[PDB]
């Protein structure tokens, strides 16, 4: 049976990691549930380098900094003759921003992020119901369906969003998800009485290196060593076409450090499912996706070692505090070094 425990942990332990499944789905008891992604990206095999990377700097070089502003006002079709400029320096890091006060679109560029944004596509992504991260929800995963608004098909959005990220010079893994921001998601906070909900398609592209994206984990400085975030490049658009595009942090490689072999996703389920049924008296656990991604760690002067991780994102049916039975679907993760299956400590 595909749906037998052991039968899975056998699927994952394909010798070629293109073999791998995509899905899987098994019950482990009663109180412990798998239902899961399988993500491996763009990798081409089971040999990962490590190495060190800088980060990119978007604004200390100022003609970087407006070269990439032109190919962002391009995406929102800013009016550049129209806008205003603007420039700050806050702790050593420069920020830009060309605002148009008549239209309110707006382009914000900072040392480890841009954001160029329709007023449209602001409240859409930042004021609605949607939320793009993780924790400590996963709010955004029921926008994750099949609809096809009727502005463009949801192919045709896709191709839009390759082609921008192309235009962006950011490598990203062939694989992208797509939230549909249709009349569920609800405007919480308009402006004017004359804003409302926009059918909007919001796309996440996760840049990458060796076909293995940057970290999708929550911020877990103890960890990274730095207030990493989420690896998601958001590209939204509307009937008017693109109307919202954030930039993550990104990153250079510098050098190879290390290569080796890394577990087959196999042994990673096989150890968390053995974890996680200690954590049993904390409430019902579904895991949901298992993902091979590069982590970074603060080294110095800018630099960071980047190592293979499996991540395995999980939820956890938690009482609510001061609650007899109330429970709330919690979204957590776990962390393996992709080599030698150490479990980090997320707290
Ligand atoms: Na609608």
């Amino acid at each position: 049976d595909l749906n037998d425990y052991e039968n899975v942990l056998n699927s994952l332990d394909e010798e070629q990691i293109g073999k791998l499944p995509q899905n899987i789905k098994c019950v482990v008891n009663d109180k412990l549930n798998i239902d899961s992604e399988i993500n491996i990206w763009d990798a081409t095999s089971y040999y990962v380098k490590s190495g060190k990377v800088k980060a990119i700097n978007f604004s200390e070089n100022k003609d970087k900094c407006y070269d990439l502003m032109e190919k962002l006002a391009k995406a929102i079709n800013l009016n550049k003759d129209v806008c205003v400029q603007s420039h700050r320096s806050e702790n050593g890091n420069e920020i830009y921003l060309w605002d148009n006060n008549y239209t309110q679109d707006s382009i914000a560029i900072r040392n480890d992020s841009a954001l160029a944004e329709t007023h449209d596509g602001k409240l859409a992504v930042s004021a609605s119901k949607f939320g793009t991260y993780y924790s400590p929800f996963n709010d955004k995963d029921k926008f994750r369906t099949d609809k096809q608004l009727m502005f463009m098909s949801a192919e045709e959005a896709e191709e839009l969003a390759v082609k921008t990220a192309k235009e962006l010079e950011i490598n990203v893994c062939e694989k992208n998800e797509l939230y549909v921001l249709d009349d569920k998601n609800t405007l919480i906070f308009p402006e004017d009485d004359t804003d409302k909900q926009n059918d909007t398609y919001v796309f996440f592209m996760f840049p990458d290196v060796y076909g293995i994206p940057y970290s999708r984990c929550p911020e877990n400085e103890a960890l990274t060593g730095y207030a990493n975030q989420e690896n998601h490049l958001v590209i939204a658009m509307d009937e008017k076409g693109i109307s919202f595009l954030d930039i993550p942090p990104l990153y250079d490689w510098v050098e190879t450090t290390e290569t080796g072999e890394i577990l087959h996703p196999s042994s990673i389920l096989s150890k968390e499912v053995d974890k996680l049924k200690k954590y049993v008296t904390s409430g019902d656990i579904e895991v949901s996706e298992i993902s091979l991604e590069y982590m970074l760690f603060a080294d110095k002067n800018e630099t960071y070692d980047i190592k293979p991780v499996w991540v395995v994102y999980y939820y956890q049916n938690q009482l609510v505090t001061g609650e007899n039975s109330y429970t709330q679907k919690m979204a957590l993760y776990d962390v393996y070094d992709a080599y030698t299956g150490e479990e980090y400590r997320i707290q």
